[PDB]
């Protein structure tokens, strides 16, 4: 069976070791002939927001990711600053604005939402982020819709994880219910988790310091856990 | 937030080093203080489905689920032989008629189903098995069902994977279908796998030669990847 769209769904680098643990995930991948559509990394991409780590991250995985003509898709974590990640690894202006966006892969749409809480650990969804995310997916996309976050609208099946949860979980999920989100892509964890929210598949990838394969069928989501 | 029910998925154990593969993983949770209502094993039990093998198993794990007060929940795999796992395993007579039961966990249902074919290592569901399952589900559970079957019924990401894979899965989409199935665990593949089948979650556990936790709330299951 040939899927529509292959994706990779890397989580929790935490860059400033880590440099050396994605280093060699990327050429483990490379070397795999693999070829995805797109590389989702769900947040906590920079251990504490810095510049110069910013920077070494686009260093490593651009050209990575360019080899295999595969779009990059950055989201923020709890770790992550808004302002530094916009300025260093999208060159764009600095903003303490929620970094959500809308990317089209073909048929697939990809939304990236922004849960992080600046300055701190846990994860809420404000009210023009719902607003603007119920907008976006009043418009089907033809092959429905990846959603990419960092903290997962999942249970927490431990405690010291309860404070640092994603808060408001009722308003999210009223405005995903009944619309062409497929997937939930989710990092946080820093272990392989999978249930439902509201009825859509959430797949939580692992932290590097492996990660997930997502093969995007007609009528189903694939997720593998790669050591 | 407390779950429901708490489930242990452990698969592939592939029996005949992987003795102490198991032992290890056994202790580790035993150790870990973890108390799960059911320990559900979805298949490949045994490496060439030997009867010394199957004892050496049952001594394994019997005094394990005993201590948690866990129900034990067996799964016919490719590699097994269905009157030699009935015999040494469940203490029953010996037949080559598919391992299928059924199983309340107070009001959560869970349901054995085989898709072994005797002597081959492809998976497939006969329509004796169809019509008690059909028949089975007309009554829903309270806290509904979990399926638990060898071969999942999610594509092939990989080609010698495919013909070995569960044949005829429209078939038992039908019968699946607006049921309380809320969760299908399985197998076969020796790497996590979520996806989902006629919109119901399938988990795969790893095989063994680390395993999953299922928490089951009230609304959702939540499969995690315990190395
Ligand atoms: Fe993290
Ligand atoms: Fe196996
Ligand atoms: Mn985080
Ligand atoms: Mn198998």
């Amino acid at each position: 069976p040939r899927p529509d769209y292959v994706l990779l769904h890397i989580s929790d680098t935490h860059l400033i070791d880590a440099d050396d643990r994605l280093g060699e995930l990327l050429e483990q991948l490379n070397q795999s002939g693999l070829r995805p559509d797109a590389i989702v990394f769900t947040g906590d991409l920079a251990d504490k927001g810095e510049p110069a780590a910013y920077r070494k991250l686009r260093g490593l995985v651009e050209p990575f990711a360019a080899q295999l003509g595969a779009e990059l898709v950055w989201v923020m974590g709890a770790h992550d600053d808004r302002a530094e990640l916009r300025k260093f690894l999208l060159d764009e202006a600095p903003s303490m604005a929620p970094l959500d966006r809308v990317c089209m892969i073909d048929g697939l749409r990809i939304i990236v939402l922004d849960t992080s809480v600046p300055g701190h650990h846990h994860g809420e969804i404000r009210a023009s982020q719902l607003g603007w995310l119920a907008e976006e997916l009043a418009t089907p996309a033809p092959d429905g819709t990846i959603l990419a976050l960092h903290h997962p609208p999942i249970p927490s099946v431990l405690d010291m994880a309860v404070t640092v949860e994603l808060r408001d979980q009722a308003a999210l999920g009223r405005v995903l219910r009944g619309t062409d989100v497929r997937a939930i892509l989710a990092g946080h964890l820093h272990y392989s988790t999978n249930a439902t929210f509201v009825g859509i598949p959430v797949s939580v990838a692992s932290a590097t310091c492996g990660c997930n394969l997502v093969h995007v069928y007609p009528d189903t989501v694939v997720h593998s856990v790669i050591p």
